């Protein structure tokens, strides 16, 4: 089951705007898979490997995550999900890659959308991922917002590791979503200097009543062909909005429940990601 960061082929680039680290291995037409939160490239870990295969897979760490640049952590506006959708761009002009398919993942999924319409050109076909995270402003959306938050949750790896222990089980279907080692993993990314506030950034700069989380082009609509999938979750019905207001904004687009899994679809059910991905992206 556990596929360690080391046994993946690792990459840093200078991007005109930040320095983003990724992982990439495989062959054919590029994928780029994005993370959300809470976690990094790594979520992806057992989904790359039987991906690349069939595709050149490319999962980098967003701005603010993993190995990726934290920029200065004062200023939110390095923060919005704008600029890690532009940070997508740059990826693929400093990789020459002209166009690839993306899938974009909780927080990864707003980049996406904001970015399928940004650089239409640049995208084959996309698939969006569990973008609505669970209990939602949400009780730790605010608790993001504190500094005594960031202090608390990166006051130790016992406490770290309870905490982000606590979203990855919640969050999914089954009690337990990894095992001993993979949540390690997660606590030696989580760690690292300015990772936890880096995440909390995210809500900071965009979850919030005076934040701006949509620009005028995010309300515009888009032809090209996006999967949307999730799972039933912990419980169910907090995406009936998503379900109402896509067709508002997707003219073609597909809509699929996972039952029995929760917020990790390629965490969770792995199988069923990559099968998900083989047949839409082809
Ligand atoms: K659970």
């Amino acid at each position: 089951a556990i596929r360690r960061p080391e046994d993946f082929k690792h990459y840093e680039v200078q991007l005109p705007d930040v320095k983003i680290h990724y992982v990439r291995e495989g062959a054919g037409p590029t994928l780029l898979l994005l993370h959300g939160w809470p976690g990094f490239w790594w979520e992806w870990s057992k989904v790359i490997g039987p991906l690349a295969e069939h595709y050149d897979v490319i999962v980098p760490d967003l701005r603010g995550f993993g190995d990726s640049e934290k920029p200065d952590l004062n200023d939110l506006s390095k923060y919005s999900l704008d600029k890690a959708a532009d940070d997508q761009a740059a990826l693929l002009d400093a990789l020459g890659i002209e166009k690839a398919y993306v899938v974009g993942h909780d927080f990864a999924a707003i980049v996406l959308h904001k970015f399928i319409r940004k650089y239409s050109d640049r995208v084959i076909k996309a698939a969006i991922f569990d973008p609505i995270q669970p209990d939602f402003e949400s009780w730790y959306s605010q608790f993001h917002q504190l500094d005594m938050a960031v202090e608390v949750v990166g006051s130790s790896r016992e406490v770290c590791k309870k905490y982000f222990k606590h979203f990855f089980d919640h969050w999914s279907y089954r009690d337990e979503l990894l095992t001993e080692e993979e949540l390690e993993v997660h606590v030696d990314n989580c760690m690292k200097p300015d990772n936890i506030h880096g995440g909390f950034n995210y809500y900071r700069a965009n979850i919030r009543p005076d934040a701006a989380l949509w620009t005028d082009l995010d309300h515009t609509m888009s032809d090209l062909p996006v999967t949307m999938i999730w799972g039933l979750g912990d419980t169910c019905v907090p995406y009936a909005p998503l379900i109402e207001f896509v067709p508002k904004y997707y003219s073609n687009y597909t809509m699929e429940t996972i039952e029995d899994c929760g917020h990790f679809l390629m965490v969770e059910k792995p199988e069923i990601a990559i099968d998900r991905i083989k047949t839409a992206f082809r």
